[PDB]
């Protein structure tokens, strides 16, 4: 059986098959309907940390890759006991292909063995989405596989969508007045225009996914292939990506193809570190005891009580956050409660129009209570949400005595997990490394800003003048 | 006769002898009364390098290509061979030239192939730290060299103090009450403004004590009887609408002449530009002033009166601009060549060292500025500004659109164009992208760096910055 991991960038449960208004995702909805659709799939982090984790079946904090980005060129290697997905598939006789327009691995470590056997051939900043005519199968990775090999393939296929910059879809343009907006962003034309383009970027990648499956079926390789389709983490919106709310962690996960019964919906807890062990099992390999991920499909399935996630340094922004989630409750511990949520991060300021919208509205005291939570000068050390009653996780139960028992249960589960995994995010990075990235990113802001002809100290209201023009040029 | 140029940094007419309440400047007041005090001396620019390149040569910086603060530090651009430094004239006359005072900087926007000074004590960007008033300038290597190797010759000494550049320093012998300082109308009548202002005045008192110490040293050295001293600031005070700008706050400076042959109790109300100090010094020592020199001789038998003073503002650090001013005894004309740029164009120096800039950004957002204070915060500028400094000394009522002053407006506008043609104003020629992008990055870096060092976001809101500024000021002592 061939294996495909089709990885989408920065996307929440915003497909039409997941109940999202307005967006057209016919190809992905059809794959979901023809296989198993997972409603409770969670990444283990919300930015390199998500992909270092799911390529190894280990939380990035367990292998020292918690810091986005880190260990790029300092002689830090994967510990000998930790094998990459493709080392396992190689043993089983697979040839490993790196495909898709991206061509990146985003590991927070180096390797001494190749992650893939063939690829098309640093990925920071804003992405530009190429046209939907990309013939992925006529690129060097797939060309190499067909001409030099028998053997089955394991193929990771990375799409650039739905990363910023968002791209308009004029075949089926979206009405900003009709999209569904989480309660923690302002119901404002700036928000809805940015959000319409996010969903049009999902429509764009849906077309490309349709085009890929038409290429594969004309290859004759679909009959003996299982495809995992999943986001690496939630959508590129202000309180989603980087953070440990469901907007940042919950991702689409569809399992499709060889032997997979159709029209199934799964509501069990799945963490993205579960994809490697499940792939191993599907290919008839034993999962070594060290792997933290669970097998989630088939006779060897192993159910989860909880999923876990971390937030440590992101770009220049230093933080220390951990999450624990069962089916109902989200528990979040901020280890640095004195740091604001809105701690300076060039990426967010540079690419997110809604951040300027909310700093403008916050200064005028125009935010709702839910929207202003993110703009407090400090954080409570613990957050607890009843996601059944509060899916937008805006009502923190952690000081509510009515939930203290659940609070203590998950607090203690966090400690056990950290002890059991020897959480490396609990050790400080060196000053050298922190100051390097501070210098890397604080410069990134002032220059990309000056390039836009803007002052680094630009007021939110002036930035908003620029963003309204940015969005119009985008086409919304 | 010996000549001293005693140069104070960043100071307006904020001495007690000029009428400033609360500040105590007895030493500088005594010298004023014992000499000639000038009420209408103007720098040709409002930052250090362009004002100092100007007065050390007697030429407007725009006339010699030195108009961009900072420029030409290391590019093989030298002074035109026809333009001599003050010390080249002194040397011909037989002076030895000495660079004294805690500074030890020349701040030229050009390199030289001949040393500006014969002896010195041994880049002056950022914030300064004012040393204690126990400085013994004559025990430092420039004066020690002079007396050891150059006895028999008169000296020309330029004595640069660090005051009253930021960072301001408290004076605990005579601390100033912030509720009693006089604040111009274009700054908010606020506790932040007044505390920053008291510290500024207390810095004047600190350098005043140092001037009395220098003159007590000089008297003991037995050299004062054969010396003429020019005491002048290089440009006006380090406040938001003063330094860098062509209003009277950034251009008008104390000027005192004192010493041999200078009769006391004299007050002078004639227009004087700092490019006048060189030729007047040359004439005081018996040198003819070459015809090329733009400065006027303002003292003695060869006094040549001024109809106008001029001033320029081109690039200042990273902030590109192009402004010219013309002033007679009454009217100020100012032409903004880039009227689409705001006054508050980003300048890392201002945002980093000026608490009132954050104050006013916060009050502007809340619509708390008065009309006068809010003028600086417009999104663009009128191309011409005209002020009747007799009726409007704070220069806040722009008459350029008033029909009743069109005759004056066009007179001064034509005079500017005349001057630029006459002097071949080098600031009308754009700098290369390489230069502008070197400095934009040098200073854009500085800002984020110092903010992060301070523990602040480079995007910090004005109100959050005010919390920091309140602690900064308290830690300063006010
Ligand atoms: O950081 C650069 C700054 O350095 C100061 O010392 C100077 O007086 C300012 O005008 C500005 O150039
Ligand atoms: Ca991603
Ligand atoms: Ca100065």
């Amino acid at each position: 059986p061939n294996i495909i991991w089709l990885v989408l960038e920065d996307i929440s449960l915003d497909l039409s098959v997941y109940g999202t208004p307005e967006v057209k995702t016919p190809n992905l909805d059809r794959l979901a309907n023809e296989g198993i659709r997972y409603n409770h799939a969670y990444a283990t982090a919300a930015v390199s940390t998500a992909r270092s984790a799911f390529f190894t079946g280990m939380h990035a904090t367990s292998i020292g890759a918690q810091n986005h980005r880190s260990h790029l060129d300092d002689g830090y290697y994967l510990p000998k006991n930790i094998k990459m997905t493709s080392q396992f598939m190689r043993e089983a006789g697979y040839v490993n292909l790196l495909m898709g327009p991206k061509q990146k691995t985003d590991f927070n470590f180096s390797t001494t063995i190749n992650a893939f056997d063939a690829q098309d051939g640093y990925s920071g900043g804003a992405y530009t989405h190429a046209p939907t005519d990309l013939k992925l199968l006529e690129r060097p990775a797939w060309q190499t596989y067909i001409k030099k090999y028998g053997q089955p393939f394991f193929a990771q296929i990375n799409y650039s969508e739905t990363h910023r910059t968002f791209i308009a879809d004029k075949k089926n343009p979206i009405d900003p007045s009709k999209v569904k907006i989480p309660s923690y962003y302002p119901d404002h034309d700036i928000t809805r225009r940015d959000w319409a383009l996010y969903l049009e970027t999902i429509q764009t990648v849906d077309q490309k996914v349709g085009n890929l499956f038409s290429e594969l079926e004309k290859a004759g390789v679909l009959e003996n292939t299982i495809v995992f389709i999943f986001g690496d983490h939630g959508r590129a919106m202000l309180r989603d990506k980087q953070w440990l709310y469901d907007g940042g962690l919950r991702v689409p996960l569809i399992v499709w193809g060889k032997g997979i019964e159709s029209n199934q919906v799964n509501n069990e807890l799945v963490s993205l570190i579960d994809v490697m062990p499940t792939t191993l099992d599907l290919v008839g390999l034993k999962v070594p005891d060290y792997v933290e991920g669970h097998i989630f499909l088939g006779k060897n399935k192993q159910k989860r009580d909880y999923i876990y996630a971390h937030k440590d340094r992101t770009d220049e922004t230093d933080d220390r956050v951990r999450a624990v989630r069962n089916l109902r409750f989200k528990y979040i511990k901020n280890f640095y409660p004195e740091k604001p949520y809105n701690d300076f991060n060039a990426y967010k300021h540079l690419q997110y129009p809604v951040l300027a919208l909310m700093e403008s509205m916050h200064a005028k005291k125009l935010l709702t209570h839910e929207q202003a939570l993110f703009f407090a000068p400090n954080r409570p050390q613990e957050e607890l949400y009843d996601t059944f009653n509060d899916p937008d996780e805006v009502n923190n139960l952690a000081l509510n005595k009515n939930y203290e028992e659940q609070l203590l249960t998950m607090r203690k589960e966090l400690q056990r997990w950290q002890k059991a995994t020897n959480d490396q995010g609990m050790i400080d990075e060196t000053p050298e490394v922190k100051e390097y990235w501070d210098d890397f990113f604080k410069k990134h802001y002032l220059t990309q800003m000056r390039l836009r002809g803007l002052s680094p100290k630009i007021t939110p209201d002036d930035y908003l003048i620029f963003w309204d023009k940015f969005l119009t040029e985008q086409g919304k």
